[PDB]
């Protein structure tokens, strides 16, 4: 059996990674706890087992086989590439590597083929993109991709627990002590990075990341990078407009493709429910759709209102929910650590191709 | 100066009805409160005024000059054409007839000039279409529109007072009893009228109204038929996505374009702003964008995140945001109230072009 090591236990997805572990097929020998100083010491259940946290560093990964970031970008620059030196293969939750052309940007159903060259660190994309992949890829695989529109409902859980606490505490003010929305106090949401915070509850916040130079936020352009590396075409068009809403978890999206063969609705509803992760939900005559709420707590991805657009030809509708620290976060990694452990991938990478600090 | 009946005077536009009229410039010498028989005999204010509301029959329209209706579509089909027959100029929000060809479907800053063969019925948009109109008819005059896409974050008080107050519960079962969303009963939304309701606390539902036959729901494919009336242009290819959020007032647009020519961002956000009813909010720099919990209260609508497709040459993506009971209902119909004073229409109309559903 592994030693894996959990970077970023006491966090949101951290809580999510260690229950899918829980859950894993994975034949584990030893688990261990890695989050920051402040955490160090303090005990976390895996199973029934007592584990204590340790303080993560460049020497915390001696022995370990398969380690598991989700500790936020600066976490796995710093750690990463020592984890690596040290012979373990990486599954790194942040957008740090993504774009490295050693490091392959794996959703286990879309890209399985493209683990086989890793370097030892495999990148999850990010929630937003990853289950757009997971209802597009039977589509693209049959009918092509040729544009995708896509208007994300983003719950904020995305933005770590900080956010959800802040998000609750925020709905208690309005409801309990009639607080007007626009006169609550934000510290963290849209964005903890950010110069300006603002209320989340009963809002509906168009920024998600901060913005880059085109006016674009970073996640709208992740969704338009991040798909062209996945599904390894850089001419599908991609825009997104990526929008917080006052949900704890799963992600929604609006999305419109047009394909480049005409692809028949009800073919489009049976290659979607054939593929593995995407479960179709599409049956309007009884309001069955994916709903957030429904998706909390599963792996799959469920996708409905599909339809054809009204004019354009080629032009396809539908609705897309995945809890997004599962098959968002925690679950697309504990799969492809599943895959790497089912592909015989787990092993010391020989030559280093990421710089130390 | 006119008498004002507002019939559905005690639901969620009602409310903002009276708001509207409380802060209008309309010269009026009377006001009266109509509504159901369950509210028949209870009092409201106008001002300090106190007012018994009256059940809506199809005889209590005698003596008035202008009626705004926002009382469900049975009771607008059930008693506008009475109220025309009596001489009154009504102001509809509700859908049963704005696809008829004998009635102007208005967004006063748009097509006002409609308004002047009105045959004594004019219907208000529903507010999602409202609030999409005023962003985009500046970027039609100048530049042209070829298609739409628009996906919506609609608030529930849309759905009326029951839901606003649904939503209030199930949040609080959450938050202050600790009832997981998916046990949670629900008993208006999506739809009031449909066989199934669901929880919209910390959920987004994508229906609002019943499904047609073409899947599409019926506010979608409202918003593609009243763009194309509105704007007096058919060829304008138009498809939505509605989607219902936690949020009580003010909706949201996510709004996708391509225009005929292409139209500069920077010129794009100058003809927006110099448009009557729009306020660009847009500075990203200082992470300035529309937002509900700002749109509430005012009339203006508000655009920004204006920014050019990746790919698209003509596409243009914005978000869109307006109070849905004021510019979406009530000042949307107060406003279109005071046109026709200014415009010299409200005055009764002589043939009746509207089928009596009640001998
Ligand atoms: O994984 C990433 O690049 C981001 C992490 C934060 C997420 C959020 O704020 O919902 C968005 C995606
Ligand atoms: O005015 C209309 O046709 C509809 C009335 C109900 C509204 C809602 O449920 O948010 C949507 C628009
Ligand atoms: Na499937
Ligand atoms: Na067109």
């Amino acid at each position: 059996g592994y030693t894996v090591a959990v970077v970023g236990a006491t966090g949101a997805v951290g809580a999510q990674m260690i229950k899918m572990l829980e859950e894993s097929t994975l034949p584990i020998d030893k688990i261990r706890y890695l989050a920051s100083a402040r955490s160090a010491g303090k005990s976390l259940k895996f199973k029934d087992q007592d584990i204590t946290i340790e303080e993560t560093t460049e020497t915390a990964f001696e022995g370990v086989d398969i380690a598991l970031f989700s500790a936020g970008s600066s976490t796995s620059a710093k750690y990463a590439p020592y984890a690596v030196k040290a012979g373990v293969v990486v599954v790194d939750n942040t957008s740090y590597f993504r774009q490295n052309p050693d490091v392959p940007l794996v959703v286990p159903e879309v890209n399985a083929h493209a683990l086989d060259a890793h370097n030892g660190i495999i990148a999850c994309p990010n929630c937003s993109t990853i289950q757009m992949m997971v209802a597009l890829e039977p589509v693209r695989q049959k009918w092509g991709l040729d544009r995708i529109i896509v208007s994300t409902y983003q719950a904020v859980s995305g933005a770590g627990m900080g956010a959800i606490l802040e998000t609750q505490r925020e709905l208690r003010e309005v409801l309990n002590d009639g607080v007007k929305p626009c006169d609550l106090h934000a510290e963290i949401l849209p964005s903890g990075g950010d110069k300006k915070h603002y209320p989340i509850a009963f809002n509906a916040l168009p920024q998600i990341d901060v913005f880059t130079d085109n006016d674009y936020t970073y996640e709208e352009m992740k969704m338009t990078k991040e798909t062209k590396k996945i599904m390894e075409d850089d001419s599908i068009a991609v825009s997104a407009t990526c929008v917080r809403i006052p949900v704890l978890s799963a992600h929604s999206e609006s999305v419109y493709i047009e394909t480049k063969e005409v692809a028949p609705i009800e073919e489009v509803k049976a290659a979607i429910a054939a593929f593995p992760g995407a479960v179709l939900e599409d049956d309007v005559a009884h309001q069955i759709y994916p709903q957030a709420i429904n998706a909390v707590g599963s792996r799959d991805t469920f996708v409905g209102r599909i339809r054809k657009d009204l004019d354009a030809e080629k032009g396809i509708h539908m609705w897309v929910v995945s809890d997004n620290l599962l098959k968002g976060a925690a679950w697309n990694s504990v799969q492809i650590a599943e895959t790497l452990h089912e592909r015989g991938l787990v092993r010391p990478t020989a030559e280093l191709k990421f710089e130390l600090k």
